[PDB]
């Protein structure tokens, strides 16, 4: 165990917090950005107000967070959860193993969901669409529509 | 590394777990909630069953998670995942950076996305709307209607 | 702090990182699928590439993360989000606390929110929908129709 008068606290070979208030805990574990903090074994936090948690994490975006292992987040704003999600956009949001969001101020939902349109939020990809349940019925024009009232037209 | 008999464990400068099974790894890392887990410098789990990820995140409500570095859930069931995401509605849900769900039982989907009425999933905000896709043509009344089945009606 | 030429790493009592590329860090936390990543108290991380991240929370599925207290990912591709949060469909996803998406390739957002068809993602469950909020109008066929796009064909 490992700190700095920086506040910053590194565990695990090779393991480096440098960036101020950086926790690195893992082997090569590397926490370089300001307000850093990266898990397990080669996760790297080197955005500035980065978080990369999981086995060969990445989160260099600014105000990045990856989560899982090799999930990756390079954009600014960027925030991917699950096992090799990536949010590559600025402003992107991935939420599914394998999920991708590419394009900025895009979200991909469930698992190897892909979007590749800026400002849209994807639960699938071509071919591979899902249904959204459970949707309660809209009331301002920008609330979504739901089947029953589709069909009360 | 510091450990208790009630299953505590702490590691750096003022890294403090006092709640019974608690983790806290970081410099002034405070895990003080019952089965708490704090990680990050000045992170706070704070709430019983509390998990706060990140430098400076904060999880004070009961059933709290808040994962991404400034990440809060101050409300109880409340989830928050990304850089300065913020999930204070009773079971509130925020999942994107600077996304904020401030209603009960409400959901914010994307960065900056704002959920300020309650039993509500946004996903966006007024000006800054976002488009649905790859969604599946609904078949129960309550499942969303798309494009194609919209362009079927207009017939 | 123990470590192996291996690249484990493993710190609090009984805590143990035997998979390669492993990381334990609390009171029995344990990671022992390949590249595996646990932290809190008896937290598990069994699957391979998977990440259990808050006390007691589990993620033995194949590339499974669960991350909140006593959250769970039993599921091959699984991950959940939240407190009590379960990710038991292969391909699955669930996010909130206490979120349940049980089918293959599936998804449950927002807390208390269960996902039992395949191929579909809830907001809820029923007799609690939720209603979708900032919704820009759809462009594509699959993609979701708002209200708005609803009344111009009302009139
Ligand atoms: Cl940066
Ligand atoms: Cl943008
Ligand atoms: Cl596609
Ligand atoms: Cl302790
Ligand atoms: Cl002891
Ligand atoms: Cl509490
Ligand atoms: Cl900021
Ligand atoms: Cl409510
Ligand atoms: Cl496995
Ligand atoms: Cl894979
Ligand atoms: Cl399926
Ligand atoms: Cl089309
Ligand atoms: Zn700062
Ligand atoms: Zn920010
Ligand atoms: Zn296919
Ligand atoms: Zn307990
Ligand atoms: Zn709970
Ligand atoms: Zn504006
Ligand atoms: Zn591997
Ligand atoms: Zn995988
Ligand atoms: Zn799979
Ligand atoms: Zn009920």
């Amino acid at each position: 165990v490992r700190t700095s008068s920086l506040g910053d606290t590194s565990a695990g070979n090779g393991a480096n917090a440098s960036g101020g208030n950086g926790t690195a805990v893992g082997g090569a574990a590397s926490a370089s950005g300001t307000d850093a903090t990266a898990l397990g074994q080669a996760s790297n936090a080197s955005g500035n107000h980065s978080t990369a948690l999981g086995q060969a994490s990445s989160a260099s975006g600014s105000g990045s967070t990856a989560v899982g292992q090799g999930a990756g987040a390079p954009g600014d704003g960027a925030s991917a959860f699950g096992q090799g999600a990536l949010a590559s956009g600025t402003d992107s949001t991935a939420l599914g193993a394998h999920s991708t969001a590419a394009a900025p101020n895009s979200a991909a939902i469930g698992a190897n969901s892909v979007a590749s349109a800026p400002n849209s939020v994807s639960f699938g990809s071509r071919g591979h669409e899902r249904r959204l349940t459970n949707v309660a019925p809209g009331i301002d024009g920008t609330d979504a529509a739901n089947m029953n009232q589709l069909w009360g037209v």
